[PDB]
């Protein structure tokens, strides 16, 4: 069969919840295929605390040994500059996630983008510790009108002017967008990076996750198990985000925003969880696109360079050497995820085969 | 004011199924204000024979001894001409309800909307006795090559060709639109009546559902309870489509798609059912947007004199001269409605309140 090489993989955008969801999924990263995982912090309560926050990384550490552990704070004003200046010089966090408030998951403890200046204080921590500020950019959505109405397939395009805002008054400050599912989000990435030579003149980035290269938004129209935030939409966005993908860029990697949810929670009449799990194969999901793409060339930098050149990840931090090598195995999507207790959940592409698996192989 | 004389109010689009599901709803008809109604054909099987209407007309004069029932034949692969012509003569139906295949609930048997020539012996047969063709306008979706993709935003939009080729060569058929869902809808609609004198010059025409009449993507994406189709779409579609609603123009007017589904059909990770269920409280939810626009005054027309003229309702088949009456007393809608057996449904608008009730009063 053959092999790629793929070093130490990163999935900057990674879901790994509390309790016994947690021992189920935790371990998946590595069987995923990947090495290195930013963590979210949307829990509930938030983790806004150095206790809690360093009370969750050796958690994980403790359920997967040999998987490197990127935390997070959740941006609330709870936060101080000292809290932040504090965390960073303790190596406890890497960056600050924004939420919207109302717009996801546990964001209803989030932050209103028509203002952002009062958290300055914190992104000039933030910018002086050489943190990463990560945001989900979407605007809450309103149907009234004397300012064009915000919904559920043009909230992402309608934060694009926070992002360019945030960016020039903080010009040293690393942003990524994450998760972009449209094109205007496409753009606004490249345009920003308009005079980039080397990777490293990367400030502002994008995370792109697993399913909505495959999804549009007749995929989860009637389908929960396909529902997310942001939500899937056009078959040009679609298109636009994998020639980012297979771009090459040193601005676009990958971030899985997996997000499990127990079944029972996707099969609601009103008020389903918004969520997507992928991590049990996300190297394999992405390495079937770039496949397709006829870019498997590319595929290392998407999945493993640019992520660790943009969050700066030494071999010091990293818990593992082993290297994540794809081989070209057919293997077929399991129909649930199960901890053989009280824990279910479907994972994306049920029940589909896929042309690779991965296997881990030390250095030296 | 205080109390609107409705008259015999019509509902053009509605389902009541068989079965227990049918006992439970059929009398909510009149429950809900409606003295007219325009029954669906996709049951399973579909209904495309004489006998199967006329007992199914049976069991809902039986089971709703004074509604008017006006009765439709599914349009079928093995539908006939001279069956047209019999059921026409032997007053057994007043229309054929077209569905592209796979685009809803019990459409598999249906149509595909780029080959119509297939049928037009049968639109021809319809055009000779004056039946009404009811239009399910959506194209099936496409995301495969060269031609540009269709999908649930734009597929009422990529029917409306097909809707401009069937009345241009059928220039004297009745047909309707149903359940307009986007602006271009409308406007196409507006294009084809453009200087129609008064409600008999009207031959293509459209109705408009309660839920499409409050509802945009942003209210089903989360909630399965208000997923159905045509999907709800963009505030700017419903700033049209209510703005027709009050408009008191005679090809616009009411058909509920009161389209009942067992609770857990609707709570499915995966493959959950179309469709939104209002009857139960079918012409208070429409007085609330009329209300609301201020615009009661054409509340009769929208609910009563248009679906009446379109289909030409004579007294003498009118199963009760009995009046509907709009009064403004607060009521709010439960939580589920059940037969107290197996089945549970939850109404559109659950837990809500509306300003309006109804009830009737006999013609002396
Ligand atoms: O962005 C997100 N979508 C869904 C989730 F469950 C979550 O935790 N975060
Ligand atoms: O148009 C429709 N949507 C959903 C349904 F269940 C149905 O019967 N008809
Ligand atoms: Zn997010
Ligand atoms: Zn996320
Ligand atoms: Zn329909
Ligand atoms: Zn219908």
């Amino acid at each position: 069969v053959q092999e790629i090489d793929l070093g130490l993989t990163c999935d900057m955008h990674v879901h790994v919840r509390e309790g016994a969801m947690c021992e189920l999924v935790t371990p998946k990263i590595r069987d995923g295929g990947v090495s290195i995982a930013y963590i979210m912090p949307n829990l509930q309560p938030p983790i806004t605390t150095l206790d809690r926050v360093i009370e969750y990384k050796k958690t994980l550490q403790k359920l997967a040994p040999k998987t490197t552990f990127l935390m997070s704070f959740y941006l609330s004003k709870d936060l101080t500059p000292d809290l932040i200046h504090e965390a960073a010089q303790q190596h406890a966090i890497r960056g600050v996630k924004c939420y919207p408030a109302g717009v996801t998951t546990n964001s209803a403890a989030g932050v209103d983008p028509n203002d952002f200046s009062a958290f300055y204080p914190i992104f000039k921590a933030m910018q002086e510790e050489n943190l990463v500020l990560n945001l989900h950019g979407e605007k809450p959505s309103v149907h009234d009108g004397d300012k064009e109405p915000i919904h559920v397939l043009n909230a992402e395009e309608a934060f694009l002017p926070a992002l360019k805002k945030l960016h020039n008054d903080f010009p040293n400050l690393k942003i990524i967008l994450e998760h972009c599912t449209s094109e205007s989000a496409i753009k606004t990435i490249e345009d920003i990076n308009k005079n980039v030579k080397k990777a490293t003149d990367v400030k502002v980035a994008a995370t792109l996750t697993a399913h909505h290269l495959f999804l549009t938004i007749d995929d989860w129209a009637g389908n929960p198990v396909n529902f997310c935030k942001p939500v899937a939409k056009l078959p040009n966005d679609k298109k636009a985000l994998v020639k980012a993908a297979v771009s090459g860029k040193p601005y676009f990697f990958f971030g899985s925003d997996s997000a499990p949810h127990p079944v029972q929670n996707k099969a609601n009449y009103e008020g389903v969880c918004a969520g997507v799990y992928s991590q049990s194969f996300a190297i394999p999901y992405i390495a079937q696109v770039f496949e397709e793409q006829n870019a498997l060339e590319n595929l290392k930098g998407f999945v493993s360079d640019f992520g660790i050149s943009f969050y700066e990840v030494k071999d010091s931090e990293v818990a593992s050497s082993d290297k994540a090598i794809l081989f070209k195995k057919e293997q077929v999507i399991p129909q649930v995820i199960s901890d053989g207790k009280d824990i279910s959940i479907i994972p994306f592409k049920a029940g589909d085969k896929l042309s690779w698996s991965v296997r881990w192989e030390p250095r030296l």
